[PDB]
């Protein structure tokens, strides 16, 4: 039997233009997606190649907008903060009031999700989101998602309008790594592991939505599990976690994030 671990979420909406101050419906829509994806209740789980049907996992995690604030008072679980900042980066400016963002709530008790309009990587690439893996400082613990890739209504835009950027980032929050192993440009593309036996060794990230099979690193005939949430495919194309990933998530919940357990 699964222990359903129920994670209180606080959504920090950080907005410059009014349109960035996203609706309650848009936020709720994202929560609803998390509650499908992390319970194997997403209808599109039917898209997984049958050869891997046996590996599809129910992570046994559910999410709710916090009902009590950090001091035990009634809350909506949503903060809304106006800013003069026009973009944020992986350097965590969104996570501090002093840099035009919003401070984290206590990371031992809440999953902090920040939503902002524009995110850039350190090299200036526009990106959709980023996470902090377990073990990092509480001050910056959580996930950040751009509003146009958050939820399934309002400002969300295809092909990132099915709530999967958050599923992917919360995957990292729960100690899951990119399925292809994150090689640096000069490294052998088949050399790094995601530390999960049941995810096939994979050369590079997949984008868009590959045709099955997409073989790499001699992983034929079945090929890359590109429909896994820890690849880089479009929202409608990623639809599953594996049981091997659930093992890692379970270790995370039992150890560094054990504070979330009942
Ligand atoms: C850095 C790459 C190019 C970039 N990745 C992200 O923004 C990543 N943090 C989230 C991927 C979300 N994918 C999805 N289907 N919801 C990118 O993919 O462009
Ligand atoms: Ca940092
Ligand atoms: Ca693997
Ligand atoms: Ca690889
Ligand atoms: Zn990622």
């Amino acid at each position: 039997r699964m222990e359903i671990v129920k994670i209180p979420v606080v959504v920090h909406v950080v907005w410059n233009e009014e349109e960035e101050n996203i609706s309650d419906a848009q936020i709720q829509s994202q929560i609803d997606i998390l509650n499908k994806d992390f319970r194997k209740l997403n209808s599109d789980v039917s898209q997984v190649p049958s050869v891997w049907s046996n590996l599809i996992a129910d992570l046994g995690i559910e999410f709710f907008l916090a009902t009590k604030d950090p001091n035990g008072n009634q809350t909506t679980g949503i903060t809304r903060t106006q800013t003069s900042v026009t973009f944020f980066t992986t350097s965590d400016e969104v996570k501090f009031a002093s840099s035009g963002g919003e401070d984290a709530w206590p990371a031992d008790r809440y999953l902090n999700i920040w939503v902002c309009h524009v995110l850039k990587s350190e090299i200036g690439q526009d990106i959709l989101g980023y996470a902090q893996f377990p073990g990092g400082p509480a001050e910056t613990d959580g996930v950040v998602i751009v509003d146009a890739a958050f939820g399934t209504t309002g400002t969300a835009l295809p092909p990132f309008d099915k709530g999967r950027t958050a599923t992917h980032e919360i995957g990292h929050w729960l100690n899951l790594y990119h399925i292809w192993g994150d090689e640096l440009r000069f490294e052998d593309p088949c050399s790094r592991s995601d530390e999960v036996d049941d995810t096939p060794n994979q050369a590079d990230p997949n984008f868009g939505c590959p045709s099955y099979p997409h073989v790499s690193c001699s992983n034929g005939p079945n090929g890359d599990m590109f429909m896994n949430y820890l690849d880089y495919v479009d929202d409608k194309c990623m639809v599953m976690f594996t049981q091997g990933q659930a093992t890692r998530v379970n270790a995370c919940l039992d150890g560094p994030r054990s504070s979330f357990l009942a």
